[PDB]
């Protein structure tokens, strides 16, 4: 076998997609029972964009001024009101092709997939972890704003994000279905910027874990190491420190293995410190930090 | 500047898959129209596929034997026959979201997207690239064979690829839809070793065109270099000989850019020898391999 970072099958949420245009804006919206959802900074310009009330601009425009396409089929919206960042229109026809599905908040490190849309039209998949500065390094070939963040859950989809605009730095921000930004950002064209780029070291280890259950070992070691220690050399490479709830996470794959969770951070301390002098790890040349240990835990071993 | 590898949207394929289940075995099938397509293995107990007799084991079956089930309706096998590596089962129903559809083979290089499933189950879907030793780098669970990989142009899905095979280094390797096998395998247990591994140089000359058209391109130099001694340099780091063929295709993102695939071959060139050092490129610190120059040409006339 080995190991290849997946992006779970896009079907379900293809059948949602919608175009949503404003004046001269069009970008994606997620059509669920008779409701669409979009960025509500389709009612701005680019002059607007500098400092928007949005209140005020909303109450300008009325159902007709909001022109959404399903393919080349035309839905009339009958209503409309904001949450927080996103447009919430109600429409005249409920979608046939809604799924079972739940909006949920996720936190720095968890994964999930994105359907990356194309002014209505989806165009391709891709798997991402939200990076511990709360942004999506998924750099988009900057098309479509307003694609949407998933994950699959047996045959129910949580929505977990929706993409919003591109920070100053070249990377994404945006916000859950509640209309809340992830991350200390807004919805302005004032210049903002990310925290530091960081490694998600609690999913490099999940990875070292996988590479051990695949038979992949020659990273490790037989030292041990202690959480502070281990957070020292974490923090001097760009990785997040470790935290104590990090390490209960890491139980189950500590428990299966045989590893302890310490014994696994000396391993990557160690690979920190001495690279890796040209050599693989579950083929990568470098260190993955988009799996969770949850992922780990999904694919490899119940 | 940014990246990420994509795959195609997987609805119209996650629509054609089926379960396909002959006795003990289940694997995954593909779905067109009244046929249903899989490997011809799936006949074969777990204790034959040391060296199995396909003719006297299908001899032996009868439509009734096979298991075909599409959801939770089962679809009746009233024919069925082998063409090279595949069985083709012809059933009941004709598929009703059978897309408009092609067989291609692909070659070494070339990329497209596999839905990876289990047991007619899609659960994961990514991108990667056919390696030059007709190889395939993919995460697989188990009960995965009859994945499928596609190429989607337009409307039209364009299916190149079906999972048979787990050769020893890990690797994987199956056939196309007509059920020749890509490169020198057989679908039975024996040594078969796959050639080295080696970078596909043409996909990484592709992507340092994508990188110097979304602006990042510090990495080029001045200085020039012959095909001859680009392709010594590329053997020295495992790179794949770079033919004339190849230059022509790299023709278009050459008269985009303004740079002579000579130069892109020089800034390469200096890249293996001296390193990014630390530097970034469409933000990896590592050169990318499964993107092409039609998929740089086509995510970008986007």
């Amino acid at each position: 076998s080995g190991f290849r970072k997946m992006a779970f099958p896009s079907g379900k949420v293809e059948g949602c997609m919608v175009q949503v245009t404003c004046g001269t804006t069009t970008l994606n919206g997620l059509w669920l029972d008779d409701t669409v959802y979009c960025p509500r900074h389709v009612i701005c310009t680019a002059e607007d964009m500098l400092n928007p009330n949005y209140e005020d601009l909303l109450i300008r425009k009325s159902n007709h001024s909001f022109l959404v396409q399903a393919g080349n089929v035309q839905l009339r919206v009958i209503g409309h009101s904001m949450q927080n960042c996103l447009l919430r229109l109600k429409v005249d026809t409920s979608n046939p092709k809604t799924p079972k599905y739940k909006f949920v908040r996720i936190q720095p490190g968890q994964t999930f997939s994105v359907l990356a849309c194309y002014n209505g039209s989806p165009s391709g998949v891709y798997q991402c972890a939200m990076r511990p500065n709360h942004t999506i390094k998924g750099s988009f070939l900057n098309g479509s704003c307003g694609s949407v963040g998933f994950n699959i859950d047996y045959d129910c989809v949580s929505f977990c994000y929706m993409h919003h605009m591109e920070l100053p730095t070249g990377v994404h921000a945006g916000t859950d279905l509640e209309g809340k930004f992830y991350g200390p950002f807004v919805d302005r064209q004032t210049a903002q910027a990310a925290g530091t780029d960081t490694t998600i070291t609690l999913n490099v280890l999940a990875w070292l874990y996988a590479a051990v259950i695949n038979g992949d070992r020659w990273f490790l070691n037989r030292f041990t190491t202690t959480l502070n220690d281990f957070n020292l050399v974490a923090m001097k490479y760009n990785y997040e420190p470790l935290t104590q709830d990090h390490v209960d996470i890491l139980g189950p794959l500590s428990a299966q293995t045989g590893i302890a969770v310490l014994d696994m951070c000396a391993a990557l301390k160690e690979l920190l410190q001495n690279g890796m002098n040209g050599r693989t790890i579950l083929g990568s040349t470098i260190l993955e930090d988009e799996f969770t240990p949850f992922d780990v835990v999904r694919q490899c071993s119940g």
